[PDB]
This record gives C-alpha cells, sequence and structure tokens, in this order.
C-alpha cells in the first residue's frame, strides 16, 4: 500500500523536528540570558536565531499533518485519526506560538520592552504547550510503528 | 557605526528584500494557479517556498528597523524619525501577512478550503498594503542618502 | 552498492527533482510575465532564478544516470536499462533547455528582443518535452521498485 513508507518519512521528520526544537529551546534560553543582562545586540543575535529555528519547526509540524493525512487515506483507523487529531493540534499550537515570537522579536527591535516581555512569556507558554502535544504524537507514533 | 554605514547596509537589505520579495510575489502566483487547476501537491510545494520566502522577508524586516533605530540614536532628527515610523508600519504589516500566510498554508494541510481562501485573499491584500510601505520606505531613504 | 539501497536514492534524487522543475516553471512563469508588461529589471531577475533552478535540474539528471548505471550493475534487468536509456534523454534535452535559457539571459542582457523570443519559445518546447521524458522515467522507477 503506502502507510509504512509515510510512517518512516514521518520518523524522520519528527527526528529532525525534535533536534530543531532543542535549537530554539537553546537560542531562547539565551536570548532570555541577554534580556535580563542587558545585552541589547546579543539579544538580537539570538532572537534572529530563534525566529529561524521556530520558521523550521512550522515547516516540519505542516509537513506532520499533510503526512499523516495521507496516512488516514491510506489506513483509516482511529489510531492514523488521533495521530492526525494530535499532529493538527500541535500545528495550531505552532502556528501561535511562531506569531507570539515575531511580536517579541518586532518590540525588541522597536524598543518596546513591556511588549517583548509580555510576547516573550506568551511564546514560552505555548512552547510548552506544544512540547506536551508532541510528546503526546510521539507516543501515538509507536502504536503505529508497533514498538 | 557611522550613519553612513548605516545607510549602507540599509540599502543592501532592501536590495536583498526586493529580490525576496519578486521571489515570493512569483510563488504566490504559482500556488495560486495549482489552487485553481486542483493539483494539491503542486499547491503544498508552493505554499512552503511562499512560506520560506516569507520567513526571510520577516527577517529583512526586523534588520531594517534595527538599523533606523541605530540611525535615529547617531543623528536624532525627524527625518530618521519619519523613516523609522515607516519602517515600523512595514514591519508590522509584514508580520500580519506572514501569520495569514500561515493561517493559509495550516488550512491547505487540513483540507479546510474555506479557511484557506479566506486567509490566502487576506494574505494577498497585507501584500499589496506592504508594498506600498516598502515603496515609500524607499522613497523616504533616497531623501537620506544625501551626498 | 546493494540494489534497495541505490532505489532508495534515486526516489530521493527524483522527488527533490520534480520539486525544482516546479520551481523552474513558477520562474518561467514570472519571466514571461514580466516580459509581457515591460517590466525588464523583474524580467532579469526572473531568468537568473530560471538558471538557477535549471541548473539544479542538470545536476539531478547527472546524479539519475549515475545511479542507474549503477543499478544495472549490481541488479541486470531490462527495465533498468529501459530506465538508463530515458534518463540519458533527458539529460540531453535538460542541457538543450540550459542552452536556450543561457540564449534567453544573454538575448535580454543586450536588449535583443527578437532573438529573445526565438529562445524563449524554445525553451518552452524543451521544457515540455523534459516534461514528458521524466514521467516516463518516474513510470519506470514505479515498475522497478516492486511494490
Ligand atoms: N515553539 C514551538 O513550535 C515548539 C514546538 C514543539 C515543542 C516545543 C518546545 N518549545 C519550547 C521552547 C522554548 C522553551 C523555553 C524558553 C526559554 C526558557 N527555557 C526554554 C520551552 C519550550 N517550543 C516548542
Ligand atoms: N508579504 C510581504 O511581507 C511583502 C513585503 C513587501 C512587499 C510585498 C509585496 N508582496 C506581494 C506578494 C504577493 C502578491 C500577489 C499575491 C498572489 C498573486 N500575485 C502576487 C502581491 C504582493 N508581499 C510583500
Ligand atoms: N527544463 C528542464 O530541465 C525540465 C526538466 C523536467 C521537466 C520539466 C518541465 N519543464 C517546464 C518548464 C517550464 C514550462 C513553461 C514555460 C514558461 C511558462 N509556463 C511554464 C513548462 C515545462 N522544464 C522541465
Amino acid at each position: 500500500s503506502d502507510a509504512q513508507e509515510i510512517l518512516s518519512r514521518l520518523n524522520s521528520v519528527l527526528e529532525a523536528a525534535w533536534k530543531t526544537i532543542l535549537n530554539l529551546a537553546s537560542a531562547t534560553d539565551a536570548a532570555e540570558k541577554a534580556y535580563k543582562e542587558g545585552r541589547e545586540e546579543d539579544l538580537a543575535t539570538y532572537l534572529d536565531q530563534a525566529a529561524s529555528y521556530q520558521s523550521q519547526v512550522d515547516q516540519y509540524a505542516v509537513e506532520t499533518v499533510r503526512l499523516l493525512a495521507e496516512l488516514k487515506k491510506v489506513f483509516p483507523d482511529e489510531e492514523a485519526d488521533r495521530a492526525l487529531q494530535i499532529a493538527e493540534k500541535l500545528l495550531k499550537t505552532v502556528q501561535e506560538a511562531s506569531k507570539t515570537l515575531d511580536t517579541a522579536v518586532a518590540a525588541a527591535a522597536n524598543g518596546d520592552e513591556e511588549t517583548f516581555a509580555k510576547a516573550f512569556n506568551q511564546f514560552v507558554s505555548l512552547g510548552n504547550q506544544a512540547d506536551t502535544l508532541f510528546t503526546q504524537l510521539q507516543r501515538t507514533l509507536t502504536n503505529l510503528n508497533k514498538k
């Protein structure tokens, strides 16, 4: 059929996404420290890195939805439907995180610390919510791969 | 450092951004054609290309605001302030275009054509608005490059 | 060298090539539009973009020929022999397309509309020939992959 090839591509996308997520978390740790130390040029560099990693996570989350939508067409069963539902919620959260990080990056560039700090704290909350969904998706794709 | 080094960096940034904008316009034209033709995998490819170019425009728009904020610190008048205000409005519009394109990409991945079409049409309107501001910023910067 | 690793690599190469072909078609659509509208600087940019994708397609065609030759040695059967023959015809055709695109670039640079129009028309014809060959190659590789 096709399910096994799709599942293999999904494994590769999620492994790449996890590395990118680790890089995003590291860049935002560094951004937070630069903000607290008042190092504006360092902050700008780490925010730019974070934005690049966030855009890459956005792409992988879209790819994940598309692959699971294809899986459900070729292997209809509530476990694939469940994985697709989780992936769609993850993508929604990732895009919320992305828009919020964008607001923080613009506020920092505009010299607007109040909006920066509010947006940054919102981003952290959304990133943690996305991590919960990502881990849940990973668990689910073990049913489907048969550990 | 000096107002001249800054203004020359800004010219390089805007030149690069214009090339990226041309590529974004071309990718979105191709997405529209694939959408009209019902070619879903082609549409996915072109939406991903569009999102990548949009991410790059976002980065250049941030860099433009940062450079004009630095120019204003170096020679504080009202011509620098006016350019910065235009660039800040451009960045806001760019980020609105980016969030709206992201919604369209997600809707397409989810097979929700109603949301896709609404978000894609909003993206086009925002893109045209951003083009107006980009051209306005370029005019303003010519009046600053006072040889 | 084993048959399955080579087929795997070929599948990846052809998927990457298809995305690049989509990008080449988009850049050439944009070039045609700029030409029709008299936007000469836009045309120049889009021709440079098209040439970049054309050079990438050329390299994927080279890689495909090399890989199919390897497949014939460790996996002799007349389908791989047919695939190599198609791939070599594709490589000849994409090189001819590259030459014609080069002529279009130089004609635009010289502002020689008569030569430009002839070269661009020839490019479109060669692009359609290459598309037929690429489709045949995809079908032959599907046959080889034996599910
Ligand atoms: N932002 C995302 O799209 C995203 C997707 C999936 C898992 C994610 C995990 N994060 C995440 C990103 C950053 C952080 C914080 C921010 C700074 C403090 N320590 C790390 C915590 C979680 N972001 C994720
Ligand atoms: N989207 C942006 O951030 C952006 C920034 C600056 C100038 C811009 C110009 N555009 C733009 C992008 C796409 C389009 C249309 C929409 C699709 C079909 N024809 C091209 C029109 C304008 N987007 C821009
Ligand atoms: N040029 C190539 O090497 C090539 C290789 C494989 C498949 C291809 C398909 N094309 C192609 C490229 C461009 C076009 C037209 C020409 C411009 C207006 N509409 C798109 C039609 C087909 N080019 C291909």
